């Protein structure tokens, strides 16, 4: 029993982190192979200008209490590789992959290369991440393990005005209609992840909390129409058959889980919670439901 | 900007989680140097655990009926002894990956991150605190037994929490590194629940201060209250006394806000009053106890 905020083991993350100093620029970096990848605005816009300018010993690269030796660097969208003439020892099975909004990822934050938190949390619908980043964790990454491979997913970036996070995937494309830059950027207007709703209800109803439920049901039409009032993102038919083992092992319907939902959304929570919050939580995956209520280890 | 429930980086304990075998029973242990650390009821059977003798039945038990395993490595047991309700089992190697490390006793109030292992592996790493009925609401399915709580301080890892077993109500129980139970709760199968459970008032400010120092004021007020009256309050909500050592704690956050600690603890009597009217304080509809004043020193600033 018990349902928390779980981030996957970091360890092989930690493993990769290094610190990259540009000038008067620090940031953090990830050395996987023979390849550290970092933000490129380390440099800094015209980047391809910033870039040709430096020399590979312009680039100060610190693993531990080593100084690594770059021997080469190229820029791939807002990353900047920089070959390296160590090959990481530590490197461990590895996948860039890019993930959609709604998907969620743990954080390995970072400061001077060296990890100083884990967490976990979701590309929100708008891209951004409610992240807690402060000056000089720039480079720090995103990550899901799936067995013994670990998946980067994120790099941070930088943070927009209201406190929210963007970044890139390893492959340097942005999440989101942001760019690399100080100018004038704004998240947009956010939604709430239904699906992640719905399976927090069912991981509500696992750990004996049922309060939400009722014996209504709804169409998925019906139910679009209540969620798109309430700033929820539609439920598509791929949503409710990925909720479909969850839905068969509660034995509720994900129409009649989405029936209780409308009644939440319509209703509130009536000085009530559900594992302990107030709020509909919409940072746990249907998959995270599952992998927290079995015991999935990496 | 922002404030998450953050867990420290895992790694330097993953390098020591092994899987214990005992019979039939598997749970994990902590590998530091060449000792492996786990809970003493791996010795024990179902129909044992409502009176185990656990001295007569370590008796009976030799090095090679435990079955250490790290990674695909079985490791050899040459020794064995109990200290208070861990086991403690002498091996044939030392640890490579063995960090810097401290066993420390917490008190209530104090949060840690659990390494949640199965079978010895890893699976997941969230943020706790030991509430003030030493339970601690944890996230644990069978097999987790001997996963570890605990603490990073610069190198070093202060082992402060081992899970031993779940109670009635979800929540976990368990010991410090030397075996001593947090709580009145005993190694047994018998009637046992988690004392009424009440917030951790320090740690409630802890966060005001964190939502203060990242931009949210909208719950303080004008007033201010002697430490007796707040206490008066909050103690009608469940709310854990606040101590002077609690004011005097958070002394550096009043300092940096510039908000006097019996000026939060007014405007935490009027949350306790009010509710919060459709708003959030640093995303969360509800009050916050499971960041202590040191936490928000570590992640605010
Ligand atoms: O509580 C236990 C085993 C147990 C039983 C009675 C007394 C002791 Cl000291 C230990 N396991 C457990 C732990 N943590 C979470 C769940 C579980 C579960 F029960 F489900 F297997
Ligand atoms: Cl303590």
């Amino acid at each position: 029993s018990g349902f928390r905020k779980m981030a996957f083991p970091s360890g092989k993350v930690e493993g990769c982190m290094v610190q990259v100093t540009c000038g008067t620029t620090t940031l953090n970096g990830l050395w996987l192979d023979d390849v550290v990848y970092c933000p490129r605005h380390v440099i800094c816009p015209n980047y391809e200008d910033l870039l040709i300018r430096k020399s590979n010993h312009n680039f100060l690269v610190q693993a531990g209490n080593v100084q690594l030796r770059v021997i080469g660097h190229s820029m791939q969208n807002c990353v900047l590789k920089l070959k390296v003439d160590t090959a990481n020892p530590k490197t461990p099975k590895y996948k860039f992959v890019r993930i959609q909004p709604g998907q969620t990822f743990s954080v390995l934050a970072c400061y001077n290369g060296s990890p100083s938190g884990v967490y976990q949390c979701a590309m929100r619908p708008n891209f951004t991440i409610k992240g807690s980043f402060l000056n000089g964790s720039c480079g720090s990454v995103g990550f899901n393990i799936d067995y013994d491979c670990v998946s980067f997913c994120y790099m941070h970036h930088m943070e927009l005005p209201t406190g929210v996070h963007a970044g890139t995937d390893l492959e340097g494309n942005f999440y989101g209609p942001f760019v690399d830059r100080q100018t004038a950027q704004a998240a947009g207007t956010d939604t709430t992840i239904t699906v992640n709703v719905l399976a927090w209800l069912y991981a509500a109803v696992i750990n004996g909390d049922r309060w939400f439920l009722n014996r209504f049901t709804t169409t998925l039409n019906d139910f679009n129409l209540v969620a798109m009032k309430y700033n929820y993102e539609p439920l598509t038919q791929d949503h409710v058959d990925i909720l479909g083992p969850l839905s068969a092992q509660t034995g509720i319907a994900v129409l009649d889980m989405c029936a209780s939902l409308k009644e939440l959304l319509q209703n509130g929570m009536n000085g009530r919670t559900i594992l302990g919050s107030a709020l509909l939580e919409d940072e746990f995956t249907p998959f995270d439901v599952v992998r927290q209520c079995s015991g999935v280890t990496f």
